[PDB]
């Protein structure tokens, strides 16, 4: 896993997932409560049902992080217009990952037209705000207050939000799928592996996609009631692609006593990501481990007389190592416990400097 | 002392001595009690007196290990032939290091001329039997069943004690001075850095010196009374030089908190002689220090999780290291607490491998 042939250390990380599957996204709207008709869009219309109580009609958050069945499907559907939400209402679905993770990307399979305008959010700790990851629209300068189809010149600010109206067509009734990709157009991507900067933008706890406005052919012009329930947002599949976080140093993260997901640190590393080294092993300090070096926790010396230790910066400049040991067992000093206190000395068969 | 510039680990030992002054030596013989009267040997004979309770006339075991002032010297003195002497009869002076030191020469001043014949012992430990080290006599092969001036033979057994009567005359009347040195004579000296055979041999906690024969000119052939208060032994100075033993691991020898004398172990070796790894560097097997490199003993590792750690021979063999711990806190496996325990994780901010 995190050591090579020789058993050497080296950076390691757990295996690329779908942080989404199993988690229960919430919604703000859900069609269904109370019963409503909806009518898929074109002449015809085949009209149904959003009803909670019936399990063959329900249409809950649940439908989107569940197994995607390409035959038949599963999703979540949004109260049609007639319930009054189109713009300037809007609908948020919030995926709770419950644990920082290295997100790649995001993709939405909507089971009706891709909305006309959507923007997607990420908190990079379950403390901080939410961040704008990303903005989608037919109307982005106009809706966002952003440029059409903005890139990221060089030298700038590689964690803005960029916009386009690349996926709000309508042009496919269902079916449309939209992608985020993080590290997609920032101008460092290439040279992730030491770009702090976008090592952090990749970051997230959690990630939140807002319905901002529907795509519409012009027919809801005239509040007539069977066109406004032909109105809404229904998505099939949502699927966040990245890896829990660990910066290199555990490669699977497990659920613990708590039920809450966490990293293997090895590396002698130990916190929720592998961010600190554990104590006693401070001889320099932590590191995110990259291709080129596995940085990983060195252990202080003490020769065995402290099992403690802390970081000493200046130890640390001055000599190589920085690991520096408190309260040394058995009379022993030094910042290692590498010397019989002042006037005490190592006479034989005893284990401990003795007095003079 | 014990390091170099860099402070790099090396060998090292206490400086050379004279491991006899101070040391009061006890004699089997001594004039004085009661009473007697001896007469310098030459005509003329100017006859003194040996009383033990006067101090200017008293010449106890004493005036051996005294600061030897050329002007004026000090001396031990056996009761004169007429006591019952000479031979068979024998007298003895044995030095109590009370430490094992590291033997180079034994050398006598003899203030009447020196014995016909007289042998040094040795003890290489407390325990030990006593082992000849040397044999002095004008009568080698009669005296002492050994021959007149045997060298040792290449390939031979090194240990051996030879003969002489280079040293047996009479001729000096006074300052009679003999000198033995162990690695005088034996072939393997120039290797002895690498020779445990003779880094034994020239190993001594204690030192002894037998007086088995007087010299004499004739005159005692009759019982006459004046002659016989002529012959007598007489020492002006016993010295012993060598160094206090520490198989190069310390460069000082300092006595205790129970006042018996002991090496100060540097290289993380203890005992008294510094001859083993304190326990928890079992990283290797103990050596002396030789010039080529300076062995020392090299600490387990256990990732700080245990203070205690036994030497695995087999360990050893396999990987180059053989240090195995002990016990290791906080459910942490492994021959150098480098694991977690079977179904056990590292996981955020615990310091402790907790269950699954
Ligand atoms: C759906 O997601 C959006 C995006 O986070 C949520 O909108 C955010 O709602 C909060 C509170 O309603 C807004 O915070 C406020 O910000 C303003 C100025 O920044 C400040 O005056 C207020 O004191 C407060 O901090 C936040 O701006 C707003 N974000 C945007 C861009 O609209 C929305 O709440 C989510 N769904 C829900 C729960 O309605
Ligand atoms: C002066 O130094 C000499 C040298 O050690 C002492 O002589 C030794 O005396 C002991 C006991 O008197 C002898 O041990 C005996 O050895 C024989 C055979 O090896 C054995 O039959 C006995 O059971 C006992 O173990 C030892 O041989 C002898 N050494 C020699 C070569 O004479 C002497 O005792 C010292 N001065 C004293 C205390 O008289
Ligand atoms: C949701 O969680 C349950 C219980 O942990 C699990 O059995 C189920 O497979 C999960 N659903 C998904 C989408 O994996
Ligand atoms: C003998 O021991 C005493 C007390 O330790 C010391 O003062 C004295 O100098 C010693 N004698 C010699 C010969 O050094
Ligand atoms: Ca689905
Ligand atoms: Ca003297």
């Amino acid at each position: 896993e995190c050591a090579d042939e020789g058993g050497r250390p080296q950076r390691c990380m757990p295996e690329f997932v779908n942080a989404a599957f199993n988690v229960t996204v919430v919604a703000t709207n859900t069609c269904g409560t109370p019963p409503e008709e909806y009518c898929v869009q074109t002449v015809t219309k085949s009209c149904h049902l959003c009803d909670a109580g019936q399990q063959h009609l329900q249409h809950g958050a649940a439908f989107l992080t569940d197994y995607n069945n390409q035959a038949d499907t599963t999703w979540w559907q949004s109260q049609t217009m007639l319930a009054g939400v189109q713009y300037p209402n809007s609908i948020n679905l919030t995926l709770h990952l419950g644990k920082a993770f290295d997100i790649t990307y995001v993709r939405l399979k909507f089971h009706t037209s891709r909305p006309e305008s959507f923007a997607i959010y990420k908190r990079t700790r379950e403390d901080g705000p939410w961040i704008p990851y990303q903005y989608y629209s037919g109307s982005c300068e106009n809706t966002y207050s952003k440029a059409n189809r903005g890139f990221i010149r060089t030298g700038g600010d590689e964690q803005q939000a960029l916009c386009t109206d690349e996926f709000s067509d309508i042009s496919p009734l269902t079916g449309g799928n939209v992608a985020f990709s993080t590290l997609e157009g920032r101008p460092s991507a290439y040279n992730f592996d030491n770009s702090p900067v976008l090592q952090e933008w990749v970051t997230a706890t959690d990630i939140r996609v807002t319905l901002n406005r529907l795509n519409t052919f012009g027919d809801e012009v005239f509040n007539e009631p069977k066109v406004l329930k032909s109105y809404y947002y229904a998505i099939s599949d949502f699927a966040v692609g990245g890896r829990c976080k660990c910066n290199g140093h555990a490669s699977e993260c497990v659920k613990n006593e708590f039920d809450k997901l966490m990293c293997n640190c090895k590396h002698n590393t130990y916190g929720v990501d592998c961010e600190k080294c554990l104590p006693f092993f401070n001889d320099r300090p932590w590191r995110r481990a990259t291709a080129e070096s596995a940085s990983e926790c060195l252990p202080c010396d003490c020769n065995g007389r402290s099992q403690e230790c802390y970081f000493d910066p200046e130890l640390y400049r001055s000599t190589g190592h920085g690991g520096h040991c408190t309260n040394c067992r058995d009379n022993t000093d030094g910042a290692k416990c590498e010397r019989c206190r002042e006037n005490f000395f190592r006479l034989g068969n005893t284990e401990a400097c003795s007095p003079a």
